[PDB]
């Protein structure tokens, strides 16, 4: 009965967070029990940042379906910015394996990076944005 609110997201989505000062970045929505801190206020999700790992209370309405990738993938933070690039590779892991998806390879973080990026561009093809959903 958590995150029962009428608002979107629920345990398990993967999702664009947004906070103040920083480009969209990759979460999950996880449980307030994972974060060690406190019940989530309503109308909000615990989220958990990719690539850094950290978690933040951040309002339902600031998130986005990580499906939506084209119009929050960050091309600037992605070229200027490592750890965007960290987590890129990690949330896009989590959703190559959710939409059994697999790549060809056999290589550097940016090596595997690449057809996972084109993958995500393009639409998650040929699952869709439905083959990212949690188990």
């Amino acid at each position: 009965s958590e995150y029962q609110d009428g608002k979107e997201f629920g345990i398990g989505d993967l999702v664009w967070g947004k906070i103040k000062g920083f480009s969209w970045w990759p979460a999950m929505v996880v449980s307030w029990k994972a974060t060690s801190k406190r019940q989530a206020m309503s109308g909000m999700r615990w989220v958990q940042w990719f690539g850094d790992g950290k978690f933040s209370e951040v309002s339902a309405d600031k998130l986005v379906a990580l499906g939506l990738f084209s119009q929050h993938f960050n091309l600037a933070t992605f070229n200027k910015l490592v750890s965007y690039r960290k987590a890129m590779y990690h949330a896009l892991e989590k959703a190559r394996v959710r939409a059994g998806k697999t790549f060809p390879s056999s290589d550097s973080l940016e090596d595997q990076l690449k057809p996972m990026l084109e993958w995500a561009h393009g639409g998650f093809k040929p699952t869709g944005i439905e083959g990212l959903k949690p188990n």
